C-alpha cells in the first residue's frame, strides 16, 4: 500500500504548487521536503500520498493532560507512516516516535531588522519596548519553555506572560509582525536564511543559540525509519540534498 | 564493562600529558573522552577504552569486502562503541549502527593564505599544488566513489600518487602542509582547530559535503537509540557547545 505521509505547510519546505488549472493529489504540493520525498521514493521504492497535518501544528505535549498534537500526534496514533517536513529532531520528541538521521542541520536564531542596536539574545531579554516570541507548539517554543539559562529563562517569562500578544501560529506569521510592527522573531536559522534571501531589510540578528536537525519522522518502531537514513545518506553524499537546497533557497 | 575504540586525532583524543606514568582511561583525554564521560554517567556504564590496533577509521576492501579500523572491531563485535570523530557515511551505515550525530562537519581543503586557490576545481584543473588525503578514511572514500566530475578528477589525481599523497593521518597531512606545496582535504571541525594555531594555514572554498560524527555500534546494539538519546540531552543542555569550546 501507498505510504501516508504527513506534513505542514512551511516555504519552502513544503507549500502549494502554482497553476491556472487545478492540480490533484501529490501534483498540488512541492518544495523542498517535496523533492526529498520523491527522491526517498526513488531509491526505496514506495508510494505515498501526501497529508496536510489537519490541526496545522509541528507538535508538542500539554502540560496537563500530557498528549500531544500536531505531526508527532499523527505518527504516534499511526495515522500517518512518516512525517516528511521541516520537524526538527528533540530529546522529548524521540522519547515518543522516531526519526531519521537529519537531512539538514540548523538552529534557533533572531528574524530582526537591519541597521538596530540589538545584536543578541541578551539584547532582548534585557529590554520590553521590542516584542519578540515564537511559533506556538513547536520546538524553538518548547526549548525556551524547558531552559535553564537565565537570559532564555527571562525570555520565556516575557513570552509566556504575553502569550496572547507575542506567540504566533506559523512562522509566516512571525515574519509578519517583524515586517509590520517592532518585533523580533525566534526562529529557525535554516528558515531565516530564507527569508532574509527575499527580504532584503531582514537579518539573522547573532548566532546560533543551539544546534538540531530535521529529520524524517516514523511512529516509533518503524522500519522505515532505518531505510529512510540510509537513502538520506545516498542523497546527501551524491549532491542532490545541495542542489535541493539552492533551488528551492535561491 | 563496554569496551570502547577510539583512535588518537587531536583535539578528540590524545595522551595525557604527565610526570607520572599512567594506566587504563586515565592515559586519555580530549572532546570524545569527556563526551564518554557523559554518556557514561547518563546511561550507567562502565567502560575499558582500548586504542583501534590498526589506527585506522575503517574502509572496505575493494576486492574482497573486508573492513578495517573502528568499523572493523564493530562488525566482529570486538568493541561495545566506537567513540570518536567517526564520520557516520551511507556505506558505513550499512554495516554498522550510529547514534544520531553529537557534531556536523564537512569535507573542505587546508592550506596556506595568500594564494589564488578558492575552491576544489582551482585544485583540480592543476598539478603544481599537489593534494591527498588520510587514507581509508571518510573524506577519500567521498573522492572514490563520487561521480561529480571535479572530484572525480580529483580521485583519478589522488588513487595515481596514493603512495605519495595519501597520507596515515591528520598530523602527517597538516605537517606536509606547513613543509610543501601541498593543499589537504580534510574535515572542517578539525580544520577549524588548525586553523586557531596557526596563522599561516586556512580553509579554502567551503564545505564539499556534509555530514555528522555519530557514536558507533555493532549493528543492531540496544546501546545505538539509548546513545542517541543521551546525546540529544547534552546538546539540549549546552553540554556539547562547551566541550567543543572547552577542546578548540
Ligand atoms: N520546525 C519546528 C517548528 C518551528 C519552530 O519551532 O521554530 C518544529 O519542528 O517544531
Ligand atoms: N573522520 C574520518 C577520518 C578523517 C578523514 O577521512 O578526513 C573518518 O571517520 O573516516
Ligand atoms: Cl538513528
Amino acid at each position: 500500500r501507498s505510504l501516508i505521509v504527513t506534513t505542514i505547510l512551511e516555504e519552502p519546505y513544503v507549500l502549494f504548487k502554482k497553476s491556472d488549472k487545478p492540480l490533484y493529489g501529490n501534483d498540488r504540493f512541492e518544495g523542498y521536503c517535496i523533492d526529498l520525498l520523491r527522491e526517498l521514493s526513488t531509491i526505496l521504492g514506495f508510494t505515498y500520498e501526501i497529508r496536510l497535518v489537519e490541526d496545522g501544528k509541528y507538535g508538542a505535549q500539554d502540560d496537563v493532560n500530557g498528549q500531544w498534537n500536531g505531526m508527532v500526534r499523527e505518527l504516534i496514533d499511526h495515522k500517518a507512516d512518516l512525517a516528511v517536513a521541516p520537524l526538527a529532531i528533540t530529546y522529548v520528541r524521540e522519547k515518543v516516535i522516531d526519526f531519521s538521521k537529519p537531512f539538514m542541520t540548523l538552529g534557533i536564531s533572531i528574524l530582526y531588522r537591519k541597521g538596530t542596536p540589538i545584536d543578541s539574545a541578551d539584547d532582548l531579554a534585557k529590554q520590553t519596548k521590542i516584542e519578540y516570541g515564537a511559533v506556538e507548539d513547536g520546538a524553538t517554543m518548547t526549548f525556551f519553555k524547558k531552559s535553564k539559562i537565565s537570559t532564555y529563562d527571562k525570555m520565556w517569562a516575557f513570552m509566556s506572560s504575553r502569550r496572547q500578544s507575542v506567540l504566533v501560529k506559523s512562522n509566516e506569521e512571525g515574519i509578519q509582525r517583524v515586517l509590520t510592527s517592532d518585533y523580533a522573531f525566534l526562529m529557525e536559522s535554516t528558515t531565516i536564511e530564507f527569508v532574509t534571501q527575499r527580504n532584503c531589510n531582514l537579518t539573522q540578528i547573532g548566532g546560533l543559540i543551539d544546534s538540531k536537525g530535521y529529520g524524517v519522522g516514523t511512529p516509533k518502531g518503524s522500519p522505515y525509519r532505518d531505510k529512510i537514513t540510509i537513502a538520506i545518506l545516498q542523497l546527501q553524499e551524491e549532491g542532490k540534498l545541495h542542489m535541493m537546497k539552492e533551488k528551492w533557497w535561491r
